[PDB]
């Protein structure tokens, strides 16, 4: 294919036009994810209460903590309760002489008129506006699992469909899906409404992520293709500055849902002047149309030599493209073939440890220091140098050590975190960023090392399941959050497990650099 291109212009002005407009989708698209930090936050809480919250009744010389000790139990952390209230005023715990063993269970109930949160971070949240705390606490993970879920179903569809219908025109409608239902999502009447909208927003968030990267490649000349790659990386990257620097000023759930919704209409109109990929209209049998996308390109370039394309150039010179429908494969081949079934357990493993832990951590920042609007920036700061030392590294060492010493990395960080006192929020804040850069970084080798472990035929099906296994890998990062019931040192030890035993195994990987 590469001698159209490099008569088209395979580097040229247009293709840089287009990398910028991707990116800055790839942007928006990542804050779409990284939302329900923000959006789905967890105020304080505790039940609502006569003495304190009846704005209506008589006032008295009491001060509010005195009032809150009268009316709400102590909880383990020092701290008010936050899904119980005394079924009568304790007066009798106001004076500093009393005991613990003045009251009984018997003398508490569950907030029977409700909770009241705080207020001074966040406006409103998800959170705060059906409840979903105490007996309810589990709904907030099921609805980002579901939202992940929505991811992996999204994918499994897209291929069939973008091989049908063509690259540019899913990116198109999924570009409107994405505004229609995330705008949808904004104004949700009912939690079940909202787990619908954000499962039909994932859908098509998959759609824009595989035909971003596709599209890509079909139009980029192969000396330019692994920078054009790192870029469509860096997207993620600065989509983590973007969330929180679009979070830190809008503090209303639905403004904020809507805000970062609002530009993929925008999207959605600038894709229909992107040209559709002239490699997948060749293989569809359709070069006359093939040969006007490569003359529109070659206008932006300013190519006046496109004057020699014809349908027989095309037709001649990519021949070797439509060959590829004589060599179908499936994924069982990988399982089949005695020296592939390893090499696949190990890389499908690391693929999962990527997207189960970095889909487990990320989404509860809360949890990982004292300030997320930070955190939420620094883990695309210190994720910059993680991925471009990465590439440096991957050249440098080859890719087993460069994938084992990066998932180690990211799984010691993670694992330290259980250690270091829960005083020391600066250190715990450091510790988690650094576990996430290191699994960034290993995102990057595990793609590259994939593309190298197989033969020719079978190295797309293996990235196939590669990616299927992150995506499915996602979901249960969120409902392991769970265990946190016994303690919040347990989810942080599962997480940090997994890639730990991931990165072990990739040590029984053979190096794929050319030596
Ligand atoms: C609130 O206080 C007023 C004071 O007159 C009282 O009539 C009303 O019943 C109270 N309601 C609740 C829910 O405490
Ligand atoms: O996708 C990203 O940009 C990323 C990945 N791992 C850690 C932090 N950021």
């Amino acid at each position: 294919f590469s001698e159209l291109l490099d008569l088209v212009g395979g580097l040229g002005r247009f293709q840089v036009l287009q990398t910028m407009a991707l990116m800055v989708s790839i942007m928006w698209l990542c804050t779409q994810s990284m939302l329900e930090n923000f959006s789905a936050a967890v105020p304080s809480h505790r039940c609502w209460a006569p003495l304190l919250d009846n704005s209506t009744a008589v006032s008295t010389s009491l001060s509010p903590e005195a009032l809150l000790a009268i009316s709400i139990p102590p909880g383990p952390n020092q701290r008010p309760h936050q899904c119980r209230r005394f079924r009568q005023p304790q007066w009798q715990l106001l004076d500093p002489n009393a005991t613990a063993t003045s009251w009984s269970e018997a003398d508490t109930e569950p907030c029977v008129d409700g909770w009241v949160y705080d207020r001074s971070i966040f406006t409103s949240t998800i959170v705060a506006k059906w409840n979903l705390v105490c007996d309810s606490h589990a709904l907030k993970p099921m609805a980002q699992s579901i939202y992940l879920a929505g991811i992996l179903v999204g994918a499994a569809a897209c291929g069939p469909a973008s091989d049908r219908f063509g690259r540019r025109l899913v990116l198109t409608w999924s570009y409107l899906q994405m505004a229609v239902m995330g705008t949808a999502a904004a104004f949700a009447p009912a939690f079940p409404v909202y787990c619908l909208f954000r499962f039909l927003l994932a859908f098509a968030v998959a759609g824009v992520m595989m035909n971003t990267g596709t599209l890509l490649m079909e139009w980029t000349a192969a000396r330019a293709r692994p920078l054009v790659m790192t870029l469509n990386s860096l997207g993620f990257s600065f989509g983590h500055g973007l969330t929180a620097a679009v979070a830190y000023g809008v503090r209303d759930w639905t403004l904020l849902q809507l805000v970062v919704s609002v530009p993929f209409f925008l999207c959605f109109l600038y894709s229909w002047w992107l040209p559709e990929s002239a490699r997948w209209l060749i293989i569809k049998g359709k070069p006359d149309q093939a040969l006007q996308e490569l003359r529109k390109v070659a206008r932006i370039n300013g190519h006046k030599e496109a004057k020699n394309l014809t349908i027989e150039v095309l037709m001649s010179s990519v021949k070797e493209e439509v060959a590829s429908a004589k060599e179908p494969r499936s994924v069982l081949d990988l399982f089949c073939v005695p020296g592939l079934r390893f090499r696949t357990c190990i890389s499908t493993l690391c693929w999962f440890a990527f997207g189960f832990t970095f889909f487990g951590l990320a989404l509860d920042l809360q949890a990982l220091g004292s300030n997320i609007f930070l955190l939420q920036m620094f883990i695309g700061v210190v994720d910059i140098p993680a991925k471009m030392g990465a590439l440096l590294l991957l050249s440098h060492l080859g890719r087993r050590p460069t994938l084992a010493a990066s998932l180690l990395l990211a799984g010691l960080c993670i694992l330290a975190n259980t250690l270091v006192p829960h005083e020391m929020g600066a250190l715990r804040s450091a510790l988690a960023v650094l576990g996430l850069g290191g699994v960034g970084a290993a995102f990057t080798c595990i793609t590259i090392y994939s593309s190298e472990l197989f033969p020719t035929v079978l190295r797309m099906t293996a990235v196939g399941l590669g990616q299927m296994a992150a995506r499915g890998g996602a979901i249960l990062g969120p409902l392991v959050r769970l265990l946190g019931v016994h303690g919040p040192w347990l989810p942080l030890l599962v997480y940090g497990t997994v890639p730990v035993l991931s990165g072990l195994a990739a040590l029984l990987l053979p190096e794929t650099q050319s030596l």
